[PDB]
């Protein structure tokens, strides 16, 4: 399968789903305490979903826990979607096993063409409506900043990526907002916008996870 293919069952044990009612991100735990996904993700009530597969099905490693707290980042800018980035705390915390992990902070940043992992549950159609129900994954390299800025002019800020192809057809616009981007076994991006949808020249567009550390680490550690 070149492009979305479905996971398997805890084959991601990282992913976070957040319900409000109904799954409306995705979210990725980087502590037994700790979620982080994308500022524009921001909601009241929220209920993170660990060991989730189908999200509709109660099929037996689930954990349900109320956040007790979340922390946009000070500079997000919702019209640019710059500072992508919050941080929701578990009002209890995880029980860690082989379904339910943490994914660790990168220590540097990622290059271009490095091969990275995407997941979550979110729509499948360039062009229509089609939200499947268990976890879903796909494999893109990250592109070359040239190559991201060139399909969005003006758009591209220092702390954005782009992953994918420049021809399209394989991409995560919609594709699960909020949802991790690891490489190398390290969380380098969270699914943040893309214009379009899978469109010839137009990826996906992520929080460049690498240049927050410092704020997370500090941040959570206060809180
Ligand atoms: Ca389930």
């Amino acid at each position: 399968i070149v492009g979305g293919y479905t996971c398997g069952a805890n084959t991601v044990p990282y992913q976070v789903s957040l319900n409000s009612g109904y799954h409306f991100c995705g979210g990725s735990l980087i502590n037994s305490q700790w979620v982080v996904s994308a500022a524009h993700c921001y909601k009241s009530g929220i209920q993170v979903r660990l060991g989730e597969d189908n999200i509709n099905v109660v099929e037996g490693n689930e954990q349900f826990i109320s956040a007790s707290k979340s922390i946009v980042h000070p500079s997000y800018n919702s019209n640019t979607l710059n500072n992508d980035i919050m941080l929701i705390k578990l009002k209890s915390a995880a029980s860690l096993n082989s379904r339910v992990a943490s994914i660790s902070l990168p220590t540097s940043c990622a290059s271009a063409g490095t091969q990275c992992l995407i997941s979550g549950w979110g729509n499948t159609k360039s062009s229509g409506t089609s939200y499947p129900d268990v976890l879903k994954c796909l494999k893109a390299p990250i592109l070359s900043d040239s190559s991201c800025k060139s399909a969005y002019p003006g758009q591209i800020t220092s702390n954005m990526f782009c992953a994918g192809y420049l021809e399209g057809g394989k991409d995560s616009c919609q594709g699960d907002s909020g949802g991790p981007v690891v490489c190398s076994g390290k969380l380098q991006g969270i699914v943040s916008w893309g214009s379009g949808c899978a469109q010839k020249n137009k990826p996906g567009v992520y929080t460049k996870v690498c240049n927050y550390v410092s704020w997370i680490k500090q941040t959570i550690a206060s809180n």
